[PDB]
This record gives structure tokens, sequence and C-alpha cells, in this order.
């Protein structure tokens, strides 16, 4: 049941609603454009181009089309990386990003004759993510030819934790090398008080709406469900169990499943020998370095269960290549529709500029600021009718956070502490602007922007020939070798990728992909950072041999008399020595990979998601908006982004409306009306 | 009531016990030596000259002195770290490290006549951590004169979250600038459900043995509690604490704690607009940022509600400074001190070596074997009666997970990564030996060390004339300057300390002390990892710059009705341009400062705590023991790292005497037989 095409997993997905937006289908409030505005000629300001600010320039543009005679927009998109694909017209990147989409050429010379891409950031795409695939049908058409992403279990794979080696495809244990592996019945084990049984009896642990989550998750799917039902999601069922479950983590959740199991007898004691709770950590411990089928999720415990069951009624880890050689290539194609679909409407213009302030000043028609600098380090300042603020929430917050809460008549605003230029806005109301009478509204929206988790994450790659993997001391599965290793030598979760550049003659070694903790035990042994190599020349030689001493471990295989050196470690080695690479997202100014909600955090993000319905106060007048993954219940996917952007331009809408919702079209409404709103008063 | 010398300290906490280590007293257990061995001369050991292996080697020397003529003790004592006092037998390190002790001179040119000095690790010493207390006496003397530590609350301090500022000394209202501030009623909330009351009616929150754990607290650090408390707390009312609540967060119970009195109508809405959970968030995110004492615990909301109450029994905040001009002074005078009790019967060397593996091997007496690397990385091997691993738990577990869970018949083991020479070890066995049958119980100790939680920590200092305190621009609240900061600006915490080397000229300006995701978002801007600067000549200006920058915030203040600049911004570029600094632990090759447990995590560390107890195993030849906070119930205090030390010599005591118990002393037999054995061994 396989998609092969961009439209096979877009229809798949269609239908698909969120726990928190339970009452919209994005896919559908995307169909066709959002609303209408009035006529004028608009300038709109998009503060950076990831795929947040570039799925909402295409959503501008669709607007745009739909102006009358005399009408238009013009765009001002600001993108202070100067690696960014919007300032493009061995190891490269110039060009290759967009965001957290960002592709590393490996080439010898001549980059339109390549050797592999790394995918530093997104890679992997839920065939459920609808939003995500019906940008990808705008880009590259629902023929285009798409590919099961390679990962733990979707090829063969070996998996280490402790004393514990398996080597699977898929869950069926005639494909398992050891089909009574505690390791597969623990995972059912798990599986089962997690996710239960979409039809029968009901046996996971965490009921939503008294019944298995794969019983919440067909409705929130179907093809035509209750309108009351997904209501009753949205206002009491999904919130309840937000009450009971945002302050218990996964990992504790995981104890409590595993503890239950053991008392039953369904898992025994581990070995025979170790005591109760000793059996019931091994076991918690030894799920948590396998996972939900991309790998270990022991690094990402901490998140709120509420967080992993969002997770878990997505099917999020039956996943998807593009149909591209670099991911990039996407959002690129993305910028490129909007233009062409503004059919002459939309004018869009770029500045290489880092924004360090935003506000609302002054008393012209244009209140929304931006004070940015070039890269040389001269100020700007320009006024824009509306803002779109695409940037993750530590970027975000110096821009929105350093200006108070409230009216002041005067202030030097700019990065005074770096000895840069500030600029005088007078009569200046910060840019997030949920009140003019509680400088409390206005705190609780930034003071939760700041202190989003944004996940730690780092991406060691190198250069292979594909052929390594047909060496005799690699592993094979019914003739196939082993392409994913999930393992807690260090590096968590390793991929041997073939080149999309083409059988083709190499593989990225996508040696170690790391989140939170994980990431932070390698971050030492980095060199230089965010990447190494800081130059297109350079190799991380140095981090990369201890990535391979790490490996270098001596296994115990079943039947074996003796442990040798793991067979990885000689697959590590085999790299060649140009072209060895990390990636530090941490490092990077993200400051992070995504964001991922810790317990408490919930009432966090969820104001972020629903920020674009101040909109709904006509009053207020507030003229910025975001867009980002941060602003989202999708932290870490390219759909978090789309929806907020998707958020933004439907808010953006209602606000040049003056809070009329019937600007939006019917199916876009409930992009709106369908949260709970961020202004009480006044209402709308 | 405020200690004012070691002795009076030491005296203070001489009788607290630890919940997790309820029936004995550790400086009870430490005031004679811990045992007796056979005659012999042993050959031991100690990987690691920080806290841990110092206290280590100090209770060898005890030892040592009570073994007749011609017995002894040789202690091989390896320091990877160049920087060591251990190798030492603008600003300057060099010889001012003893691991996370690790002291940076300012001076000017001649180090004997420094400026100040920037405490980089440990720096604040709760009254009622004893055997910290124990050992500050064999360093100093009970005479010896101490302070009370500048924390938060202690000095005239400002707090900043949001559109909220206090400025305060103290928890009485009285000396608050706003006596009806909210972040006062949500102090008083968050006390009133997590510590209670000592006497009367019990309001906490999560009862220990159905009372308020400020009455726990109590039984705990009495010299003579009530016959069978100890015991039961230890076997019955603590185990069950852990059962409930460690799968619940910090975050989560101050989340709880303010629903309840939000719904009492204790905590009023915050705006007229904020609903109810917005004001609920707002509340819980208030109190993340103010903190219990040393600052905000908002980073710290991930960790279980057990480790916070920790350190609510051992009344943690309340925090003295050593008397010494650097801390490192305490860890070398100990090591000093070490050599002369063992009464010319201990013999102790330094090696500047980086161990890389250990393992048992081979058939002779010593069998304990080190790998280790020199300067030069040529390869050393070693064979020991015993060894005592004093690294904590991201540095041991390339030493002790690389070789398997079970004998093998060969193991070439070493940096083999790293194209350094490996060492051919026979019949080799791990080095954490919990089985001679069980891989499964070897892979449970090796696996929790592995996954343990090392918190990231950063901090950034300059230097500033002490005199810049008296000018108009910083506040003066209760006739004295402000000298902490608490805010939500990125710094978290700032403190402007008195130079120790003298009122003096300078202070160390620690701009910036953060942990956790706090740690994170600054890391990006650190420019030099693990310290910037490099070099002793260098300046971190640029790094400094962008912490300037994040307090270049306008603050409403009630005194005021134009907003400013923050006074701090000032405060901060007053620092001079020379001896600007930051140190990331995160980076360091800890990875980073110190544990701190998740939810579920007990399990993990609690097992290496007990893990000294394996001794108990006759039959079992494990030579091998560990020392550090990372094996405690206190991670991030010197009491954790010394708790550590005085297992692994009580293990080594019993192990040395074949299993036998009473070679321990009455007092120390309980730190062996107070825990759940890790392996089962017959009673009594
Ligand atoms: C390691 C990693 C793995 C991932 N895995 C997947 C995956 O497999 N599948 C998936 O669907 N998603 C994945 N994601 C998530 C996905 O990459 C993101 O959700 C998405 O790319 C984020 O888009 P965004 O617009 O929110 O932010 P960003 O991509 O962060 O874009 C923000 C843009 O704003 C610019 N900018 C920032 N601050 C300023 C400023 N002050 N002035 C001007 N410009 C500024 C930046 O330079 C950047 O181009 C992954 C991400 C990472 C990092
Ligand atoms: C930011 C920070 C703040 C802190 N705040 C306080 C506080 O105010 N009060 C308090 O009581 N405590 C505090 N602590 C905690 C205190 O510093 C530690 O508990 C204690 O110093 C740890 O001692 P240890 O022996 O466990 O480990 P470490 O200090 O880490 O010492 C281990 C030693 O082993 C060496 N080593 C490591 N690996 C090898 C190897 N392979 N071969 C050879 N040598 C090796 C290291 O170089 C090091 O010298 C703080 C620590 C930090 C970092
Ligand atoms: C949020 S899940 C982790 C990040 C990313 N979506 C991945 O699959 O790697
Ligand atoms: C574990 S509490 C945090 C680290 C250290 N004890 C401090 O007081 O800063």
């Amino acid at each position: 049941k396989i998609a092969t095409t961009v439209g096979e997993a877009r229809l798949s997905g269609i239908n698909y609603r969120h726990p928190d937006s339970a009452l919209v289908s994005y896919p559908v409030a995307a169909a066709a454009p959002l609303g209408r505005l009035p006529a004028g000629n608009y300038r709109i300001a998009i503060v950076g181009g990831g795929a947040g600010g570039i799925a909402a320039l295409y959503e501008l543009g669709r607007l745009a089309a739909t102006l009358p005679a005399g009408s238009g927009i013009d765009v001002q998109i600001y993108e202070a990386d100067p690696d960014s694909f919007l300032h493009d017209r061995a190891i490269k990147v110039r060009g290759l990003k967009a965001g957290r989409v960002s592709a590393a050429l490996v080439h010898n010379g001549d980059p339109a004759s390549g050797d592999t891409i790394y995918e530093v950031g997104a890679m992997r795409f839920p065939e459920i993510a609808g939003l995500t695939w019906h940008y990808a049908s705008a880009a590259f058409g629902d023929a285009a030819p798409i590919k099961v992403f390679p990962n733990p279990g979707k090829v063969p794979t070996e998996f280490v934790f402790g004393n514990r080696v398996d080597r699977y495809v898929g869950s069926d244990p005639k494909d398992w090398e050891d089909p009574d592996s505690p390791t597969l019945k623990v995972l059912g084990v798990v599986a089962g008080g997690l996710v239960g049984n979409p039809q029968g009896e009901n046996v996971a642990m965490y009921p939503i709406a008294n019944v298995d989550p794969a019983k919440i998750a067909a409705i929130l799917n179907a093809a035509t469900p209750p309108a009351d039902a997904l209501e009753r999601i949205q206002t009491k069922y999904w919130p309840e169990f937000i009450a009971q479950y945002d302050g218990l983590t996964l990992g504790a959740a995981v104890r409590e499943i595993v503890t239950v199991a053991f008392e039953k007898g369904t898992l025994p004691p581990v070995d025979g020998v170790l005591d109760v709770d000793e059996s019931i950590s091994y076991y918690v411990e030894l799920f948590g370095r396998f996972g939900f089928g991309t790998g270990g999720f022991k690094p990402l415990y901490n998140i709120s269960l509420v967080e992993m069951m969002r997770l878990i009624l997505w099917d999020y880890s039956n996943e998807y290549t593009l149909p591209v050689t670099e991911n990039v290539e996407f959002i690129r194609n993305l910028f490129l529709k909007a233009q062409n679909v503004g059919a002459g409407k939309l004018v869009v213009q770029v500045r290489q500029e880092r924004v360090a302030n935003a506000c609302h000043s002054g008393t012209a028609s244009a209140r929304a600021q931006l004070l940015s600098y070039d890269s040389h380090n001269a100020v700007h300042s320009e006024a824009y009718d509306f803002v779109i603020l695409a940037v993750p929430h530590d970027q975000l917050t110096p821009i929105v956070s350093r200006s108070g809460f409230e009216h002041a008549a005067s202030q030097n605003l700019g990065d005074a502490g770096l000895g840069l230029e500030t600029h005088t806005y007078n009569q200046v109301y910060p840019p997030l602007l949920l009140s003019d009478s509680s400088p409390a509204a206005n705190a609780r929206i930034v003071t939760a922007i700041g202190q989003l988790h944004m996940a730690r994450s780092s991406k060691v790659f190198a250069t292979v020939k594909t052929a390594a993997l047909d060496q005799p001391w690699v592993p094979q599965w019914r003739g196939e070798p082993i392409k994913a290793v999930v393992s807690d030598s260090g590096l968590a979760a390793s991929y041997v990728v073939p080149s999309p550049i083409v059988a083709p003659e190499y593989s990225s070694l996508l040696a170690s992909y790391t989140w939170e903790d994980d990431s932070t035990r390698l971050r030492h042994d980095f060199g230089l950072y965010p990447q190494n190599p800081a130059t297109e020349t350079g190799t991380a030689d140095g981090m990369y041999r201890t990535m391979v001493n790490r490996a270098y471990r001596y296994v115990k295989y079943a039947g074996a008399s003796n442990a040798q050196p793991w067979w990885f470690y000689q697959l590590l080695a085999e790299a060649r020595t140009a072209d060895r690479f990390v990636f530090d997202w941490t490092t990077n100014k993200t400051a992070g990979g995504f964001k991922l909600d810790m317990t408490g955090d919930h009432h966090q993000s969820n104001l972020c998601f629903r920020y674009h319905t101040h909109a709904l106060a006509a009053s207020l007048d507030n003229r910025f908006f975001i867009a980002s993954d941060s602003y989202s219940h999708l932290g870490g996917w390219l759909e978090g982004a789309f929806m907020s952007a998707l958020n933004a331009v439907a808010g953006l809408i209602v606000r040049a409306n003056r809070g009329d919702v019937s600007a939006l079209s019917t199916e876009a409404r409930p992009l709106v009306i369908g949260l709970r709103p961020v202004v009480k008063v006044p209402a709308a």
C-alpha cells in the first residue's frame, strides 16, 4: 500500500486533521486562495526565506492574483543566511539552503558533476503530511515519483543496545533474525500500550475519548466524520487528554506501560536474573534505543506524552522522499511558483539583511516597522502594512522582546551592544500586540516564545562507495546489505543513503544523526561550529575519527564464540578521507534543530499556534503574524512550518479586512474560527 | 544562626542523611578510617584527579596509615587535564583546575598580584553539605572563616520576567519594593506546596510518609532520630515517594500546585484579560524564572520531582564560600593531606595520561587493566589490584563500554578509530563486572552510565571595578547596590562578586550563569569552545558584546514613566575590555556541567550509586569502583562526588577482604549494607 507518486501521498493525507486543529483539514483549506483582500497596493514584509516564509509568499501570490486592476502586493523578503538559495539567483553549501532544508553537495571541482548530497536538515516526509504533499504537488506535480525513506526497519537494519543485537526488517517476526527477540516483544507491548487497536477491545493505557488512540486517528483521517465528533475532539476530548497528560513525559509513560506488562507476565525477567526493577528498567531503555520507526526515542523521552501522541495519531514514521536531487529544490520551486501565480500582481524583492527589531510605531498608514542590518552592518529601517515573522523562536526572541510590553513615547532600537547603529522610533508599541491595555498579554506571548524548547540535533556525514556495502563483513538480510544501524554506541542512528545524483557509485554515509543528549554527548568532538569543515575544501577528519572510534566496540553475535570489533567500525572507516562533515544545528543561529514540547509546554506552543487569531480583534490593529514550525504542533516537520504559514496568511487576510472572517473562503475560515481566540477582549 | 567558620558549617550538617542513604550520615562514617585491609602491598589506580578521585585518595591514605610494617598502598593517579593542579607541582587557568573545581586568574602580567578570580565551576556550598565541610576541615581547619554566598535574595537583587520587575532582599515582604508582588505570592504558593510546614498541619502537595517534606528533613538531620525512622524512610517511605513521583517533572509539579492555588483564589487572574490556563501558565513561568534561592529553575523543569525533593530536604540554597582565594585550593590541600595522613605507607605517582580502556584480564594477581595514552599519544598498559574510576559518566563511557559484556578470548583495546596503538588483552572480562553469568547484568550498569543526563552549563565572566556599583545609574536597595540579577533576557543569572584577592578594587562580573536550554540558546555566540579566549592574552570581546546586547532591552519600572534601556546593560558595558571570558562545560570533555536526573533516571543513577555493593559477592572477581557526582544523588555538588568516593573506598575494603563486611568500621558498614545490593548474596 506504498505510495509511489506525489499525488498518491497527497491524496492519502488530504483529510487528516491534527488534534489541536481538528475542525480543519489544512490541505482542504489550501486548495483555493485563502480569501480576499480589499483593493489596494499593499507593502508586506516576510522575515525569513525558509519553508514558512516561502509558503506564506506563495499564498500571498495566490491572493495577489485575485486583486483587481490597479491593485497589487509588494513583498520584501529578508533573508540573513548568506547560503540561502535566495541569494544565488569539496563540499558546497552556498545557494543550497532554505533555512533548515539544507543540502551539502559533495564534488571534486565541478559542482554540476557531484558525487552525493548530504541532507543536513529535513529529509523524510510522512505519507499523511497532507499540506507538505499539497505544496509538493504545486512544486512538482502529482505524477512526480517518490521513494520510501530508508528508515530503520524499512531497509535491513542492525540494532544494538547493551548486550542485545537484532537484525530485522519491519515488525513481522518472520523478518527478524531472532523471531523470539525481546526487542520485538517490548515493541509490541509499548505500541499496544500507546497506540492500541483500531478495532475491537481497547488495550491502550492512555485513552482519548475513552478509546484507543488508533480509533481516534481513524476519525481524524476520515474520508467523511461526524462534524460532531471532530468538535468534541477539538473542544472536549483532546483538551481533556492534555489536562491529564501534559505533565507526563514519554519516558514516564513507557515505564508505566512496561511495569504493567511485566506485572502481568507479558514481559519476562531479563536473563532470567535481573530483579523486577532492573528488568523493567532494561526494557524501558531497550525500547528507548529501538524506537517507533525512526530510531531510538530515548533522547526524546522528556517530551510530553501529548507531543508523542500527536505523532502516533499521524502515523508519523511512514515516510517518503521528495522528487529531487536536493530537498532545497522544493523550496526554490515554491518561491518561483509564488511569483508565477501572482500573475504580475505580486512583486518580490530579496534583502540580504538580518532583522534586529520589529515594532509598531508612528502615525502613518504603514506602522509595522523592521530594523535590519546588511552584510556590512549598515542599518536599515522600513515600514510595512503587514509583516510575517517567519523565523523560529530563538531567532524571533531578539526581534520581539527588547521593546517592552506597552506604549513608549520613543525608543532607540537596534543592536547597541554590538556597537551597531540604533534607530529612533516614536509612539512605539510591541510587534506581537495582543493588547492596547494589558502589558501582561503582550508579555505572555513574548515570554512563551522565548521559553519554547528547541531540540538539539547534529548530523555527521561522509562519502562512501556504495560497493563498500558488498564487503564480506557487511551483514546481509535475504541477500540485501544492512543500510540502517540504530545503536547505543553514541552514534544513535546511522544511514547509508544512495546518492541521489544518478545504482550510484557513492552513498551519503549519515554516520550519526543525533537528538538532545545524544547530540550533547558528541558536541565536544566537532572541532568547528556549526560546520566542520567551515570551508568548501576542508575535511572534518579528526572529528570523524572520533565517531569511527565510538564504533570500535567488541560486539557479540549469537552463536559466535567470541566478540570482534563491530563491523560497522569497518564500514565507517571505508568512507573516503575528503568530505568528512558535521553540522551542529545546536550551534547554528537557530540554537537547535526544531521545537519539541516538554511537559507543560503545550500552553506555550498552543498560544503561538493560535496567535494569528488576534486578527479577530478589530480595533487592536496588530500587523504582525508568525510563521514557523516553532509556532505549530508539528515542530520538526515541514508540515508544522506550512501550517503556521497558512495560519499567518489567514490571519493577515482577516486583519486586512478589519476583523471580518467572511473574507476568508468557506474552506479556510476554520483556520481562524476553529481555534480558541487569543484575545478574549475584545470579542469577534 | 549564620555559620561563620568551617567548623560551624561542619557541625551544622554532621548528622544529615540523604533519603537514598538514610541509614547513614556520611560525615559520621568518615570520622575514622573506613575499615581495615589485610597486610599486603596494594597497587591501586585512581582515574581522575577531581574531587572524587582526591577524596578517594585521602581515604586510602587513612587506610594506609593503619597497615603494618612492610605493607603499603601505591596509587597511580591518572589525570588527562593539562591544566590540573596535579601537573603544576590576562587570564591564567594552568594549574588552577581540579576537574570541575576550576579557577581562572585575572592578572596584568604578574600572576602573583592578580585582580580577581572567576570560579568557572563549583562556587557555592550548602550549610548542610556535611561531607564537604568535613573535608574542608581536613584541608583548612575548623577555625577558617567562611562567608554567605551572595545568591539572589542574599544581597539586593533585581528580578525580571516579562513585564514583571522586582527588587528585593530576603523573603520578608517588608524588604520587597512591592510587598504585593505576584512573585512573592507565587513563591509562597510553591513553597507551601512543595516544602510545607515543619510543625503543625501538613499542607504540602507531595507528602513523604504522609507528612510534609519539611518534617522529614528534620528527622534526616536529627542527631538521634526515633528508633526505626531512618530504616522506614530508607526501605519504605522514600521508595514509595519515588514509585509515585519519579515520573513527574518539576515543571509539572509546579503547574499542579499553581492550578490548585488558582482554583482556590489564592492566585488571581493575571489580567483583566488572561484566561485560566494563560494565568496559570504565567504564574508557572514567573516562578520558573524566580527560583528557590539560586536563580530560576525553569531551565531545570524537566528534572524529576524526586531530584528536586532531594534538594528541598537538604535546604540546598543556604550556601557559603570556602576559606580560599580559589576553590581549587581545597582539592590541592586535600591531595597534600592525603599524602600526609598516609604516614609514609601511601605512595602516589601522577600520570599525565588519558585512560582509554579498563578491563579485567589475564591470570596474574593484579588483573584490573588500564590502557592509557600520554601527551605524545604513546600507549601504556598497567595492571592493578583495584581501580577507582573517578570520572563523570560521559568520560567513563568509552573506558567501560567498548569491551562487550562477557568473557572474550582476546581483545585489541584502545583508540583504534583515532589511529592510536592498541594493546592485546587475553581472557578478558568487562571492567564493571556485575555477573559471571549474565551479559544483561553487565549491560545494565554500562547502559545506565551512558544514559545519565549531564546538564548543560556555561559561565560568561568579565572584570569590573567594584566602584561601578556606586554609580547613580546602579540601583540601590536597602542600603546597598544590586549585586544579583535574575532575568529572562537570556543571561539567566548574573552576579557581581567581589574579588577574593584582597574592599577589593575589582569584582568578577558573572554576567551569565546558565543551565540547560538557557545555555543552549547562547552557545552559538561563544566563538571558541570550550573556552574563549583559548589563550592567556586574548579577550572574548565579540562574544561578550552579544551578551551586553541581550541586555539592551527597554525596561519599564514603576519609578519612571519613560522606559529606558535596562541599567544592567550599562553595568555590563562597564566591564573592562580585557579579560572578557566564557567557559562552556557542554563543549568541555565532560559533555556538560553535572548530572541532573530526568523522570525515570532514578533507576539508572541509583544503580550507579549502589554499584559498590558488588563487593558483597565474594565469588565475583570485580576490582573496579566508581567515584563521581555522576554516581550519586547529588549531581552538581561536591557532596555527591565525595559521597561516591566514600562508597568506592568502602566497597574496595569489602572486596579486598573477600566479601567480609566486618572489615568496615561500625560506622562505615552501612555505606555498603544500608543499600539494596546490586548482586544477590545470602542474608547475614
Ligand atoms: C536536523 C533536522 C532534521 C529535520 N528532519 C525533518 C524531516 O525529515 N522532515 C520534515 O518534514 N522536517 C524535518 N525538519 C524540520 C524542517 O526542516 C523545518 O520544520 C522547516 O524547514 C522550518 O522552516 P521554518 O520556516 O519554520 O524555519 P527555518 O527553516 O529556520 O527558516 C527561517 C529562515 O529565516 C532566516 N532568518 C532567521 N532569523 C532572521 C533574521 N533575524 N533576519 C533575517 N532572516 C532571518 C533564516 O536564515 C532561515 O532561512 C528537520 C530539521 C532539522 C534541522
Ligand atoms: C558549572 C558548574 C557549577 C557547579 N556548581 C557547584 C557549586 O556551586 N557547589 C558544589 O558543591 N558543586 C558545584 N559543582 C559540582 C562540582 O564541581 C562537582 O560535583 C565536582 O567537582 C565533580 O568532581 P568529580 O570528581 O565527580 O568529577 P570531575 O571534577 O569531572 O573530575 C574528573 C577528573 O578526571 C579527569 N579525567 C576525565 N577523564 C579522564 C580520562 N579518561 N583519563 C584521565 N583523566 C581523566 C578530568 O580531567 C578531571 O580532572 C559545579 C560544577 C560545574 C561544572
Ligand atoms: C520531530 S521528530 C525528529 C525530527 C525529524 N522530523 C525527523 O524525523 O528526524
Ligand atoms: C545542581 S544545582 C546546579 C549546580 C550547582 N550546584 C549550583 O548551585 O549552581
